[PDB]
């Protein structure tokens, strides 16, 4: 899995290319009423038993990278996205590879009210794709519990697909959730 | 593992209830694979998987009773309906080196529809986005690369017992033989 720009890998030729996104919103929930949910963070158990975030292939000859995004997104997620426009300012960073099939995976973030994320959960159930390629939606534990496993570190040993694990840690970095060390920590107790 | 009347009446141990609710299915995946039933899961606070339910206090109000509670409080209103009976009772196991704990799986078959309107109402439950970080079904079926589905998913990260339970179910229910859960777990556990 290799950095790469927007920009260069839509140059690229004979590439197989997917848009995912994280959508976020913070919230003022406690745990337990003592520890902060912080903000909540969406995933999905995919058709494959694996984590995931939402989206998939974009045809780049045919639509937008944007525009993928959405279809795949409103498929995955539920009517609740037409109210929703993840644009190119979401845009976040893009890895390319060619084995076992040479595949450019892109990644969003998109920042929302909470209502919103709360409003897409609800509308899950609608999805075309729900039962089917998604099989329920999940919110990602952002604190560490006092047995310094449960939580976020615990979440890490979960199955994930492709990049998702490590687009998620970029994530909690570009979002200033936690700090490299905390990261370097997590990675840790979750062994 | 243990037995019921004899769990029930121990000594200072505390017991936890939780229940597999399952529906049967006509639909398919990529208009090829069947997903034969609907099974359901969560995702909890502390990041693993596991089926609804919590702990009892024996002297206050019986199984059953303990088990519909924590139902309605992580699962939402709709459950109020269901009727986890005696009769869905299943098996108890007991630990010690952990807090010396009786956990007693149930398994109950609800209508499809039923659970389409659990999952709907699962977001107003009184513990959605605490305890409950969101519902999920159980892919019983393994693709052409013999690892996603089923097997793909046991390697996810399971509290307690809850995967042993998990795989008494499918034998249970008899949605799979001992042989195929065999295979399932050896192209897991690889
Ligand atoms: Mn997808
Ligand atoms: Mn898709
Ligand atoms: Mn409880
Ligand atoms: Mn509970
Ligand atoms: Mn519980």
């Amino acid at each position: 899995p290799r950095n790469i720009s927007r920009e260069e890998s839509l140059q690229l030729e004979g590439y197989k290319h997917a848009c995912h996104a994280l959508l976020h919103a913070p919230s003022q929930a406690k745990l337990f009423d003592r520890v902060p949910i912080r903000r909540v963070l969406l995933m999905m158990m995919r058709f494959d038993g694996r984590l995931g975030f939402p989206g998939g292939f974009v045809d780049t000859r045919d639509i937008s990278l944007e525009e993928g995004l959405k279809r795949e997104l409103e498929e995955e997620l539920g009517p609740a996205l037409a109210t929703v426009e993840v644009t190119e300012d979401d845009y976040r960073s893009s890895q390319v590879r060619e084995h076992p099939q040479k595949c450019v995976t892109h990644f969003y973030i998109k920042e929302l009210k909470l209502e919103e994320i709360e409003r897409i959960e609800a509308e899950a159930v609608n999805a075309k794709d729900h039962g089917l390629e998604v099989m329920g939606l999940i919110r990602v534990p952002l604190y560490t519990l006092r047995d310094r496993v449960g939580g976020l570190p615990a979440f890490l040993c979960n199955n994930f697909i492709g990049n998702s694990k490590s687009q998620l840690l970029y994530a909690l970095r570009s979002l200033k959730l936690l700090r490299e060390d905390q990261i370097q920590e997590v990675l840790k107790a979750s062994h």
